[PDB]
């Protein structure tokens, strides 16, 4: 089998990308985050605190005749960002693009933080990182790849992600066509749950590019490119006015400017970002300050290929007994 679904930035900056999803029976379609950092499916629901719900679509568990309660499960899960959720747990029919799993974990929401109420384009996350890192408790869910696995013609999903436009996540084959040029595969480590690699270097603009091991996550769920201090410091020293700001939370850069790309290795191939994708827009309404889409990783622990860096690209997540990461331009 395979599955093919269209992805949608939920805003003007690309701050997230939004693919609609069946659940239960009749469906009802929900637009959720897939998440290649996160392991669990969870959706706001009929469960969700009410003044925690704003203009979300909701599961309702009992209306759909295929879900059923998982007796005594639960999930409580914290994100990077600072947002959480958590809440009980359903296995139901699940089906993204044509592809169905049945029984899936279908984590329903009791309470959910505060920018996930705020976020009115977000009706969940799908997350398609390993399953050891799932929150169900106290019996460990798969994800929905995992459970899709088995059945597809090849083990693998992909990431299309587009600029200011829509894209595609398919599972199951590789779009010979949403590329051009070879896909370079890289070695994964699982040890920390995440689709985990190194790239090989980078370069600014036109500039010399600089061979040196970052090692680093492929995470569809993290809007923007993490990387460590002395790389981010040299990107943004070739942006006229861009400074670091305490106050913002990050490099900032006068509106004004034209950007330069950035490039990032993938064994001895190149991945180009262009400079326009590292704009996010002013700081504050009406602001002539704009928050960079390179940030530093330095309070993080972890290197994040955010969707700033995965949208320049044609991302191959390769579950095979041994799984690795596909790169190519596009
Ligand atoms: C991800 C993370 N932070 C941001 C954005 C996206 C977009 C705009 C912005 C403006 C000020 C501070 N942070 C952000």
């Amino acid at each position: 089998s395979t599955g093919s679904a269209t992805t949608t930035p939920i805003d003007s900056l690309d701050d997230a990308y939004i693919t609609p999803v069946q659940i239960g029976t009749p469906a009802q379609t929900l637009n959720l985050d897939f998440d290649t950092g996160s392991s669990d499916l969870w959706v706001f629901s009929s469960e969700t605190t009410a003044s925690e719900v704003d203009g979300q679509t909701i599961y309702t568990p009992s209306k759909s005749t295929t879900a059923k309660l998982l007796s005594g499960a639960t999930w409580s899960i914290s994100y990077g960002d600072g947002s959480s959720s958590s809440g009980d747990v359903y296995t139901d029919t699940v089906s993204v693009g044509g592809l169905t799993v049945t029984g899936q974990a279908v984590e329903s929401a009791k309470k959910v933080s505060s920018s996930f109420t705020e976020d009115s384009t977000i009706d969940g996350l799908l997350g398609l990182a390993f399953s050891t890192l799932n929150t169900v408790s106290p019996t460990q869910q798969k994800t929905f790849f995992d459970n899709a696995k088995a059945s597809l013609d090849s083990p693998v999903f992909t990431a299309d992600l587009g600029y200011h436009a829509p894209g595609t996540y398919n599972f199951g084959f590789i779009d010979t066509t949403a590329y051009t040029g070879s896909i370079t595969y890289t070695a994964v480590s699982t040890k920390q749950g995440f689709w985990e690699w190194t790239s090989t270097g980078y370069a600014v603009g036109s500039g010399t590019f600089k061979s040196t091991s970052i090692d680093g996550i492929a995470d569809t769920g993290t809007t923007l490119l993490y990387l460590p201090a002395t790389v981010v410091s040299a990107y943004w020293a070739q942006v006229s006015g861009a400074k670091s700001s305490s106050s913002v939370g990050g490099y900032v850069f006068p509106c004004s400017a034209t950007l330069p790309s950035f490039t990032f290795g993938v064994g001895s191939a190149r991945i180009v970002i262009p400079g326009d994708y590292i704009d996010f827009g002013p700081i504050s309404t009406g602001s002539s300050s704009c928050f960079g889409g390179i940030q530093s990783s330095a309070g993080i622990g972890i290197n994040i290929f955010g969707d700033v860096a995965l949208k320049a690209a044609f991302v191959v997540f390769n579950g095979a007994t041994t799984p690795t990461l596909g790169f190519a331009s596009k």
